[PDB]
């Protein structure tokens, strides 16, 4: 279903282990928010985007534009958190910003062979 196996609750479990990650609704991998749900703060807004950019591209996730524009968005997180956070927003966006630097290393490799 589409309403099944997503988050409604602002996460922040494992928040400097990048392959356990669970940050806002939508930050972490295998791991989205159910559709409709608002992101807990700036930085889950750009997992937000990244989760539906992967989603709409035959679940590519290392697509290079929902990748880059997830790093644009990391680069400009900025406001208040939500309550209850036991992550550090910088902290926490810098782990993901280095994953996602090499999907998006990944993804250049794979399609200048193409
Ligand atoms: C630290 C692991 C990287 C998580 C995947 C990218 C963020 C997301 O859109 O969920
Ligand atoms: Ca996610």
């Amino acid at each position: 279903a589409k309403d099944q196996g997503c988050s409604r609750t602002c996460e922040s479990q494992f928040c400097t282990i990048a392959p356990l990650l669970r940050y806002g609704k939508y930050c972490g991998i295998l791991y989205s928010g159910c559709p409709g749900e608002r992101p807990c703060d700036a930085l889950d807004a750009c997992c937000m985007v990244h989760d539906h950019c992967v989603d709409t591209h035959n679940d590519d996730y290392l697509n290079t534009m929902c990748n880059e524009n997830l790093l644009s968005c990391i680069d400009r997180v900025s406001g208040a958190t939500f309550p209850g956070n036991k992550c550090n927003v910088g902290q926490t966006a810098s782990v993901i910003r280095g994953v996602i630097e090499t999907a998006v290393f990944a993804g250049k490799i794979l399609h200048k062979r193409d």
